[PDB]
């Protein structure tokens, strides 16, 4: 051992500092991988009162009516309307 071999000892505080970069590289990698952690993961949303849907449950038959189809202007009335008398004989 280097207690009882000072030429050995000697030369191991030489290289203690060596030792020392390998240990600065500890910290080095505290600010490099711990540093580098900034991850802002916050998406809880445990809300079950919370506008989140895309399914007329509550309706259920109005969703049935139109099919849901057409975010324009669903079919919602069964009345033939400016189509008397006019338009279904030619064009007119």
């Amino acid at each position: 051992g280097a207690h009882m071999m000072q030429a050995r000892r000697e030369e191991l505080l030489a290289k203690k500092a060596r030792l020392a970069e390998i240990k600065r590289q500890r910290e080095l990698r505290a600010q490099q991988a711990a540093g580098r952690s900034i991850t802002p993961s916050e998406l809880v949303s445990p809300t079950p009162s919370r506008a989140n849907s895309r399914r007329e449950i509550e309706s259920l038959i109005d969703s049935i009516l139109s099919s849901s189809a057409g975010a324009n202007s669903p079919r919602r009335g069964s009345r033939p309307n400016s189509v008397i008398s006019t338009g279904e004989l030619s064009t007119d």
